């Protein structure tokens, strides 16, 4: 019932902003402005099927994805909101596991869930559980990361292996026989991103969820009016993900990630940035993958250095991967 | 494609924050701090069935509800996020109508939709359309509205008639035979609330959505450690809503409102506050309904001044009223 669900929310997420709260949380603005001059603000909804998977669950994901959307601006995520849409009859055991994981993930990341909402719909009106989170943090005045700034000669990096999350979910949903080898990379990336905070050569940073790295590179190119060239052989792809690629013929560049950055840097900063990423556990597999060029468009270099236009796909590999 | 949906979003909601955006909106903190010392931050999900109804729709509702949750703090709402969950095959005519109403409601209220998300699920996995919005605004330093401040002697008012929204949806969903008599009160309340901004004796404001006025007075009582006594005869209830009460035996105090305030005021300010409310189109039916008292608990005064404990109901009158 509604009262048990509300009690679960309040107990699990309990903090000084949520307690004694009325219709809204009330956040100290002086504290935020002391951290930075801009407030980063993002929202995402989470409709992943299944709810639980190797490496995470919808609840952990709902904190990670939104914390990362904030964190890639250079801001430390501090406050999140949470809206649950529940299907009547969802086992309490399942809801409790999701909420427990959300609360733990937020607690570990130093994030407070300061406000929320729960709606219950009848059986069949929603598939089990959907979550929306919105988040905020203050962007330090000296950090100016954006793709509009990119110019010919800039280097493109990824913080780790590509397509782990997408491949994990595809394997589960389509029963591809790789259970035990694939794991989601779902993680809060703030500690990794903060290694880059004082490095002058860092120019743009984005996480690569829906649409994977392919979407990001196309977004980067559209923003700066320059082209981007990616080396296919330079792409770090785990053996189990390669296995999914082989079976389905689908691109690891198109697979959603839930713990990876695409980073654009000044040419002379590339080795310094790689070293910073390699020093942190979340950046251990970071690699150079490409370059910003004068010639517009996105190209992938295959065999014998042949550069071919890299198209965006028409749809995601499968519905509800995130 | 769902790039049709993303195009609808960007076109309808277009503003400087949404354009050339990467993973997050970026909001000027100095401007917020100059307005107030606290940031009000709220979120609500909207799962109303049906999507369109007399007096509004899910889109207008998604703006109103979240704007109101911010505005009851004293803050002027400035920025909203918007997360859509869409069922595959939802007619574009429906979605366009929803988005248009959202855009027009936001524009009229001077609210910018600065960031968002869309997720699409398969047929049967969600009932047509769900929306989450989160919103923010700065609370002026000199406004200290809070339920915790209430003391014995304070007067309770409502800003209009009770249960119009809930009753409208109940009549539609349960086919009670009152079509054309009932209309939802869905409205952005900021202009009404701002009549009270400079009135010294205003102590607490809440909107009265889920659980209605009954939930608000219970929340007030819990926050301040004082009791609340309500006059049953003083409750303003329209004839058609009374008709729903008569048919179902259900209480207008429990029915959801989507354009009503419950206001607590210093005893001496009651006449001034009532006149201020009556001066605005949205507060014409405002009324005194009770008082805060020393004896703890919530009581309803019936025939012959008999005061009886007013219990909260176990469930909402029906799922998906909001």
């Amino acid at each position: 019932m509604q009262q048990l669900i509300n009690s679960l929310f309040m107990e699990a997420f309990a903090n000084p902003w949520l307690a004694e709260q009325e219709d809204q949380a009330r956040l100290d603005l002086a504290q935020l402005v002391a951290e930075g001059d801009r407030l980063a603000f993002s929202t995402d909804s989470y409709v992943i099927d299944p709810l639980f998977f190797p490496g995470g669950n919808i609840g952990k994901l709902a904190i990670c994805g939104t914390a990362n959307d904030v964190a890639v601006s250079g801001a430390i995520p501090r406050y999140l909101s949470c809206g649950f849409i529940l299907e009547e009859g969802l086992p309490m055991e399942t809801l409790k596991a999701v909420v427990t994981s959300m609360a733990e993930t937020a607690r570990t990341a130093g994030i407070a869930i300061v406000t929320g909402d729960t709606k219950v719909v009848q059986r069949g009106a929603a598939d089990k559980l959907f979550i929306n989170t919105a988040g905020m943090g203050a962007i330090p005045t000296n950090i100016h990361w954006g793709a509009q700034t990119l110019t010919a000669g800039d280097i493109l990096l990824v913080s780790g292996t590509l397509g782990d999350h997408g491949a994990t979910i595809l394997n589960l949903r389509e029963q591809l026989g790789l259970d035990g080898e694939l794991v989601s990379d779902c993680a809060v990336l703030t500690p990794l991103i903060q290694t880059l905070r004082d490095i002058p050569g860092v120019k743009a940073l984005r996480d690569a969820t829906r649409g994977g790295v392919n979407a990001v590179v196309h977004e980067f190119a559209a923003a700066c009016g320059c082209g981007i060239e990616i080396s296919e052989s330079a792409l770090p792809v785990k053996p189990a993900v390669r296995g999914v690629c082989e079976l389905l013929g689908l691109d690891a560049l198109n697979f959603a990630n839930e713990g990876k950055l695409v980073i654009a840097v000044e040419r002379n900063a590339a080795e310094q940035v790689l070293a910073a990423l390699h020093s942190h556990p979340l950046g251990k597999d970071a690699a150079l993958i490409g370059e910003v060029v004068e010639r517009k468009g996105v190209r992938l270099a295959g065999l014998y250095g042949v550069k071919r236009t890299l198209d965006l796909p028409h749809a995601e590999p499968l519905p509800r991967i995130c």
